């Protein structure tokens, strides 16, 4: 479906045997191919599921992230180095662009290339038609999973608004030169509309950067961009469930009383939320199939597994976490039967989560925001980021992350917020803060508890609960809550010393004020700075 000419327009030279549009059974037998070496090799697990790892790229590398500053994002883009918030979005010359873009070429040239044709984004009139190129099966398999599969009929009328090259089999040995941040590099050209990978082999760089353009045209008509998991119950409440992986918002997508219709990146326009993807990117350090069935059923063959420990016997250990803690796995979404048919979207969201995984323990488990504190508390986005989530972070490292998903914005958080809100207040949407972090005593939140107070969410419980309110954050906590010990509800209690919460509570409360600060350069920003926390 795709001639050796078509690459060349791409750069790509000395190419004459394309696997376009491989399936499942191709991409299987390619991947058990023992022929391969290095970062390609796959193994077949008990579960059907094919295991791969990407050696030290057991996470995104932000710092390695950059963006060709032209006239097509001079003026729309929220640029790293120039605002007063620091973010991922460096700029890069079209000069050294051609050059990782050369260096990619060079290395897809002369090889057996696998392209997927595929979408982001669930509805046709704002999807992206996107076209990876990789010259490893296994990375074709991963696009094929985790955005949304065309049909034959598609494919006859397909017009990529979007190339992905994966060449991360390439470096830049002048980066030092370029002044850039190491020889790997996740480049991206608006202009020419293609991202390029090279040298890292994590899987989520071939996903998260077409997140990042959906970030930059949704908004700009007034569709929210949203960092998010998201599901709906019997009656049509849909229910969004903002957060950074790692702090519940896979887990509790898949909750049973309800039918999923994302993991990870969501739209919100005139009809409700909908997927961009068609897959699923979950993380599966300490799973079990006891405590998450829905996701431990999806890992069967088709599903692609990177950086478990798979033993000698082919049976996986879930629990090792000494290549890295942030081990996944990708499935189409249909490997999950509890989710939204035909296509991955529903109604307006009536419920609207913020999962914060505080680890200072100062945050109530539960909150009831007022609008204003929902505004805030997206701006800010406390949370923290898991180790291995990106590469560096060994340990959870508390980060104002602005609407739960700041390295993927490509606009200025205000613009998220602003859509958002109007997507909020014309459902009547209510929004809670959830802490599914750490108490006050260092343990960390258990499962079994946030479940219990999603349930309470989820079926209206709090919406006109009766409340407390916690000093300073002036959160609105529900004095019980079915299926919770009460006293977990308030942060203080779970402290050997009380006192040491007012202490803490008054550090974050500062780390909030401070962060905060950068959104006041307005009058409605300035206006919100009565709903955050008050020393």
């Amino acid at each position: 479906g795709l001639t050796p000419q078509e690459l060349e327009a791409y750069g790509i030279s000395d190419v004459h045997d394309i696997v376009y549009n491989p399936s499942y059974d191709l991409l299987y037998q390619e991947e058990l191919d023992p022929s391969l070496t290095g970062y390609e090799r796959g193994v077949l697990t008990n579960l059907g599921a094919v295991a791969v790892d990407t050696g030290i790229f057991t996470g995104r590398s932000p710092k390695d992230k950059y963006i060709v500053r032209d006239d097509t994002t001079r003026d729309t883009f929220w640029w790293a180095d120039k605002g007063k918030g620091k973010n991922d979005n460096k700029p890069l010359s079209p000069e050294t662009w051609q050059h990782l873009k050369g260096l990619v070429t060079r290395q897809l040239s002369g090889k057996r290339l696998f392209v997927v044709d595929a979408f982001c984004g669930a509805n046709p009139d704002t999807r992206l038609s996107v076209r990876f190129i990789t010259e490893v099966a296994w990375q074709a398999h991963f696009v094929k999973n985790m955005f949304i599969r065309p049909s034959d009929e598609e494919l006859a009328g397909f017009k990529p608004d979007f190339i992905v090259m994966n060449g991360a089999k390439c470096t830049n040995p002048q980066w030092k030169e370029q002044g850039l941040n190491s020889e790997n590099f996740v480049a991206f050209n608006l202009t020419e509309r293609m991202q390029l990978i090279g040298g890292t082999w994590y899987g989520g760089e071939m996903k998260k950067g077409m997140f990042s353009m959906m970030n930059y045209l949704l908004p700009l008509k007034g569709i929210a961009s949203m960092h998010c998991s998201a599901n709906v119950g019997e009656k049509g409440d849909v229910a969004v469930f903002f957060g950074l992986s790692g702090t519940g918002k896979t887990t509790l997508s898949t909750d049973p009383k309800r039918r999923l219709i994302g993991d990870d990146e969501h739209g919100w326009d005139d009809d409700g939320v909908f997927n961009f993807e068609g897959g699923c990117y979950a993380k599966t350090i300490k799973l079990s199939k006891e405590a998450e069935p829905e996701i431990y059923n999806a890992i069967r063959r088709d599903a692609l597994l990177e950086n478990v420990t798979v033993r000698e016997d082919g049976t996986i250990d879930f629990d090792d976490g000494s290549k890295t803690e942030n081990t996944r796995v990708s499935y189409p979404i249909y490997h999950i039967d509890n989710i939204v048919k035909p296509v991955s979207k529903a109604g307006h969201a009536t419920k609207v989560i913020f999962l914060t995984a505080d680890a200072f323990g100062v945050l109530p488990p539960v909150s009831r925001l007022t609008a204003d504190q929902t505004q805030y508390h997206f701006l800010s986005g406390f949370t923290a980021k898991l180790a291995g989530t990106e590469r560096g972070i060994t340990e959870p490292t508390p980060t104002f992350s602005a609407c739960f998903g700041a390295a993927f914005l490509s606009l200025h958080p205000t613009q998220y917020a602003e859509v958002l809100v109007k997507r909020m207040q014309a459902a009547g949407a209510q929004a809670y803060l959830v802490n599914t972090g750490w108490n006050g005593t260092g343990k960390r939140i258990s499962i079994k508890d946030t479940r219990a107070i999603i349930d309470a969410i989820l079926n209206g419980s709090l919406d006109n609960a009766e409340t407390f309110t916690l000093p300073m954050f002036n959160l609105a906590i529900p004095t019980e809550l079915p299926g919770v010990d009460t006293k977990i509800l308030d942060p203080r209690n779970t402290y050997a010393s009380p006192e040491q919460w007012q202490e803490k509570a008054e550090t974050l409360a500062k780390l909030f004020i401070d962060n905060f600060d950068k959104y006041t350069d307005t009058p409605a920003g300035a206006a919100l700075v009565a709903a955050g926390p008050k020393l």
